[PDB]
């Protein structure tokens, strides 16, 4: 088979999410497993968290109804809510977490005439000016809801924009327009993502939603995964499938855009674009062969990468190339390509096979 | 369902395809199917063209045997050859192509012993300096393998290092390194990617070898798919989901990227870096709202991503967003996106669903 492998720590994930819950003892945590659980496989981890995770954030529907069919029970939350007037029947069947964060979805709610009552999360624009209400409307809607028949937790949702950043004075101003709503009853409040989570304790609230960390990488712009105590999840593993000897002023893969100074070595690796990896990933960024740091030399392919080898003597064909993993972190990778982890691990494609450890 | 499909329209790969024939027309053509065709759907693809095409090549065994299992008795050629020993027992099954670039990868033909001979192309590196023979050892190798009863065909592949380029000084030397082996006897030769299969009709060779063409996406530096008279295949829509009011100096997204500078209207779209969008996406990235010409504003999210509708005052929520298409080129957004339509194309995930027009 094509030497390339995606193996995922499913005994991280349960760790980094115990490390999540430690900065709230006393609160609850959703999991945040959105987009494939940021592309380490949605059913795998929401089976490894089966029972320790307090709950479940998505993306979708499509995604709550993949997990509530291997979570009987647990509370799901549709964090962009529903999309069309048809879905509220079947959020309802599937007993989710509905979130109203704009006029046309409220009124689509109000619309839907669901028996079967469930919790609503009313979504607070607190700076990032894209989902969510203002204030005002936020009020208006709290009004409405409060004693309707099919509401049974009326709840506060909002999301931080800077809060990776050490300190952004967003940050604050967010956390004091969420407390503006103090006022108003509700059964939960949540606003905390990843690097609340770890930073922010003031912003813990009722139910935390760590994302990235579950997956051992950072949400922090000065803080390594590593520094924070989190496991990587995700091991990326290809192989040297070609070596070449490279003379003074001959050039490597497409454009022309890597010519050698010196005799050069130079190693054709079984990752490209189409398993995920960045098309403009840059000469320096750093990869592993053998255990050893090296880095890329030439254009990313669809399909194969290139390293320099020069200063690795004894490297072969054959030998194991870590992309990321745990020992070389998806946020160094991710940062010198001019990205996040994020990024990264979401889109490792379908065409890459997925292993399972503890 | 979540508002985003991506739309393939299979008679336009057909009609590509023809395109791409028509330039050598006594030649043959393979249907370069690699990476789930492009991410349009290698099985619906490879049925559009199980008659139409002359061949199939894909990147690795595990696409060859998807492509084996829907059509008996086409050529399909391994591009990279077999990575393991093991491969070739396999291979040998599915009557496959093999390409040999190395001495590691030659010994292991040798050494499998197959109970059929197969089509055997041995690959020159004429320039790119990742796979392939130097010229004294691909003599060698022809001298060892011409009339080795595992081999059926022996024949010659080469790839360019720049040819999307006008007239780069590396393809002269490419072309020129490839017909100083014309004097050995080889049954096919190969060297014509999309890019030279429309300009260098020196290199067309026996077997064309266009990729990205098929998709309507260009090949070349500086003409157009337009321009060229190649029809879009994969049409990416999402939709408005939410529409805000964003005042002067208020900022949105992540990182507080794009601050407001006249009172600003903002839409937010069901798409993002997890759908395979670029995260990176700069201000002023393109995006058609109901088929009116917008800009991005602020930066991507996993599954959001948000759009200037100031000049647009009759943009509503549930309004059609093309992403790329037929109104807006995937060469002309992955331009901005400081990157190619290859990278977009291929990476757009398994969570986009994809259906087929007709
Ligand atoms: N980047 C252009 C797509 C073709 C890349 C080709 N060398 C491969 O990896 O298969
Ligand atoms: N880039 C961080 C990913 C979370 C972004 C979140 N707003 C979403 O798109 O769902």
């Amino acid at each position: 088979m094509r030497p390339l492998v995606a193996t995922v720590d499913l005994s991280a994930i349960r760790h980094n999410y115990a490390l999540a819950k430690r900065c709230a003892p006393q609160r609850q945590a959703f999991a945040v497993v959105k987009a494939n659980a940021y592309g380490h496989g949605a059913r795998e981890v929401v089976t490894a968290l089966h029972d320790d995770a307090d709950g479940f954030a998505v993306a979708c529907l499509e995604e709550a109804a993949e997990v509530r069919a291997l979570h009987a029970s647990a509370r799901i939350l549709l964090l962009e809510g529903c999309f069309e007037a048809s879905e509220y029947a079947l959020a309802g069947q599937l007993r989710l977490d509905l979130v109203i964060q704009g006029a046309e979805q409220g009124e689509a709610f109000l619309a839907a005439g669901l028996d079967i009552p469930l919790n609503v999360w009313l979504k607070l624009d607190s700076g990032m000016h894209r989902l969510g209400f203002d204030p005002a409307a936020l009020r208006a809607w709290h009004a409405r809801l409060r004693s309707h028949p099919g509401v049974r937790e009326l709840n506060l949702i909002s999301h931080f924009a800077c809060a990776d950043e050490r300190n952004h004075p967003l940050t604050e101003q967010q956390l004091e327009s969420f407390l503006g709503l103090l006022d108003l009853d509700f059964d939960q409040r949540s606003l905390a993502n990843s690097a609340a989570v770890l930073t922010i304790p003031a912003a813990h609230m009722d139910w935390l939603r760590p994302g990235i960390m579950l997956y051992g990488s950072t949400p922090l712009a000065d803080l390594s995964a590593a520094e924070l105590g989190l496991k990587p999840a995700m091991s990326l593993g290809a192989q040297l499938i070609s070596l070449r000897e490279v003379a003074v002023g001959e050039s490597v893969g497409y454009g022309a855009t890597w010519i050698a100074e010196r005799p050069a070595r130079i190693g054709t690796v079984s990752c490209g674009y189409a398993d995920g990896y960045p098309r403009t990933a840059p000469a320096g960024t750093p990869v592993l062969v053998g255990g050893r740091r090296a880095i890329l030399a030439g254009r990313v392919s669809m399909d194969m990468l290139a390293v320099d080898l020069s200063d690795l003597p004894e490297a072969r064909v054959g030998d194991p190339v870590e992309l990321w993993g745990a020992g070389l972190s998806v946020d160094e990778v991710a940062r010198a390509c001019g990205t996040l982890g994020y990024e990264l691990l979401s889109k490792v494609t379908a065409r890459v096979p997925r292993r399972y450890s503890h």
